[PDB]
This record gives C-alpha cells, sequence and structure tokens, in this order.
C-alpha cells in the first residue's frame, strides 16, 4: 500500500502501487465532476485536460487554472499533473482534491 506524492514545480506527481488503470481513470473523472467550476476534456485513453474557472476574475491577473493530467504505467502507475496556465496556488488545491479521491479504495 504505497502512494507517493511529489510536489515538483509546475508539475505534481502521484505514484500508485496496486490500483488498476480503470480505477485510476474512474477516480480522476469522478473528481473532475465533483469539483464545481471544473470542466474537463478527454485527450486520449489515458490523458485529460481540465479548466478550473473559479480562480478567474474580471482582471487579466485572475486567470482560471488550466492543467493536464497524464497516467503512465511501467506494474506501478504514475499520474502527472501539469500546469498549463493560471495561479500556481489554486493549482495545488485542485490537484490535492484529485489525489484525495485517488487514495480511496
Amino acid at each position: 500500500g504505497n502512494f507517493i506524492s511529489l510536489d515538483k514545480e509546475e508539475q505534481i506527481f502521484l505514484v500508485l502501487k496496486d490500483k488498476p488503470l480503470s480505477s485510476i481513470k474512474a477516480d480522476i473523472v469522478h473528481a473532475f465532476l465533483s469539483i464545481p467550476s471544473l470542466s474537463h476534456s478527454v485527450l486520449s485513453q489515458t490523458s485529460f485536460r481540465a479548466e478550473y474557472k473559479a480562480s478567474g476574475g474580471p482582471s487579466v491577473f485572475q486567470k482560471p487554472v488550466r492543467f493536464q493530467v497524464d497516467i503512465s504505467s511501467s506494474g506501478i502507475y504514475s499520474v502527472t499533473f501539469t500546469l498549463i496556465s493560471g495561479p500556481s496556488r489554486r493549482f495545488k488545491r485542485v490537484v490535492e482534491t484529485i489525489q484525495a479521491q485517488l487514495l480511496s479504495t
């Protein structure tokens, strides 16, 4: 029972030891839905994009968070959260919410 969470810069990784790929896909999509103001799109059988609109604002400096999620195998699995645009700090809270669903078994 390993999960490992690496908050590198503008990329956050999650490494998972015994969770099947279907279950990871399910958990991520559940999380996308559950977060309100977050809409997503399917980029491929194992990657996603996502826009978190709530951090936006009237100003050009209040931008929504756009990020990408990629799942990769070796086995063991990794989920990469990659920031495309928007505030770094609200990126981490969205990603945290997402990793949280990814721990439930």
